[PDB]
């Protein structure tokens, strides 16, 4: 039996009113880690404020959709436990209004589209997004995120960001969000479906 060890800790988000911002948590252990998303200290606990477990038990991500500024505006905590031990990280969460959104806030120029894929066959979600740092583009599926380091890869260039998924099949099916991240913050694009036929 071992102590809850991070093995991925939440990274500090600014979210965009009427957004939504992730957070991401995993932790190894023995007995499996229990994680628990605390706001300043107490369990959330709002209709807004979703945990999605990895299929794994690796942990969890906390997702907060629709942002609302300042409520949400806050220190959250992941408390990874068994009974060895407990440890515990915080992230914050800034959500800037309308009002408040710098020029080189992210914007998705093009979100991805409704695809269908035979199976076998590569898929490619498409997102064109920009901003000022030139922002990352990264994946969800299914309001987790999309690792990719290899059958699923990422492509990028200028403003396009794609996700190329080789040797499609069924569990590839599912709803899919770009996100375009830089130093003034993260945007989300509207989901698209793949199908896999």
């Amino acid at each position: 039996e071992t102590p809850p060890r991070f093995t991925r800790t939440p990274v500090d988000q600014t979210g965009v009113s009427g957004g939504v911002a992730s957070f991401i948590c995993q932790a190894t252990g023995d007995p499996r880690p229990k994680i628990v998303w605390n706001k300043k200290g107490k369990k959330v606990s709002n209709q807004r404020f979703e945990v999605i477990e990895f299929d794994d038990g690796s942990g969890s991500v906390l997702r907060i959709q629709p942002l609302r500024t300042p409520r949400d505006e806050a220190i959250y905590e992941c408390v990874a436990s068994n009974n060895v031990g407990e440890i515990s990280v915080s992230t914050r969460l800034t959500v800037l209004r309308e009002d408040q959104i710098p020029r080189g806030f992210p914007t998705i120029d093009m979100g991805p589209q409704l695809k269908v894929v035979e199976r076998t066959r590569t898929a490619t979600m498409l997102c064109a997004a920009s901003g000022n740092p030139d922002p990352e583009i990264t994946w969800f599926k299914d309001f987790l995120p999309v690792d990719t380091s290899g059958r699923i890869k990422q492509l990028r260039s200028e403003s396009i960001g794609a996700l190329q998924i080789e040797q499609s099949e069924e569990s590839d099916q599912g709803k899919y969000e770009c996100v375009a991240t830089n130093s003034a913050g993260t945007r989300y694009s509207a989901p698209a479906n793949l199908y896999v036929r």
